[PDB]
């Protein structure tokens, strides 16, 4: 998959991301990226088959070298099932709830939010809307 969502003021505490889709049949992989310049501060990956197993991984890419893996095994996609991302930005890191539940966290490792310009959309998936606000 490919999109953008432009993230104006970069991103910062209290605002609410939601992403709302459908997971493409026989799907393999889906990704948000949010990206600071070439770095990446948040990496959600979900993965549908790592040597049959289905597992969320989470990461930070800087200066070209991805870091530490934290990895997530409860996993509430389907393929062909809608769904619903929602990641708040706290000042210490992301939270993300899929369909109302909540998943994970992901502690901040690149400090400066403001800097996070926007977030790739990507992967096995129908996008039906992409957007925020603060809360
Ligand atoms: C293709 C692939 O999924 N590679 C993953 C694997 O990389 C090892 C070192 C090797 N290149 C291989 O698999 O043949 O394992 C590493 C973790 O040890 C990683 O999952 C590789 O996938 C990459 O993961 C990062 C996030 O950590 C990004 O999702 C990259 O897009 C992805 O290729």
């Amino acid at each position: 998959m490919p999109y953008n969502l432009p993230l104006p003021g970069g991103v910062v505490p209290r605002m609410l991301i939601t992403i709302l889709g459908t997971v493409k049949p026989n799907a393999n992989r889906i990704a948000l990226d949010f990206q600071r310049g070439n770095d990446v501060a948040f990496h959600f990956n979900p993965r549908f088959n790592e040597n049959n197993r289905r597992v969320i991984v989470c990461n930070t890419k800087l200066d070209n070298n991805w870091g530490r893996e934290e990895r997530q095994s409860v996993f509430p996609f389907e393929s062909g099932k809608p769904f619903k991302i929602q990641v708040l930005v706290e000042p210490d890191h992301f939270k993300v709830a899929v369909n109302d539940a909540h998943l994970l966290q992901y502690n901040h490792r690149v400090k400066k939010l403001n800097e996070i310009s926007k977030l790739g959309i990507s992967g096995d998936i129908d996008l039906t809307s992409a957007s925020y606000t603060m809360i």
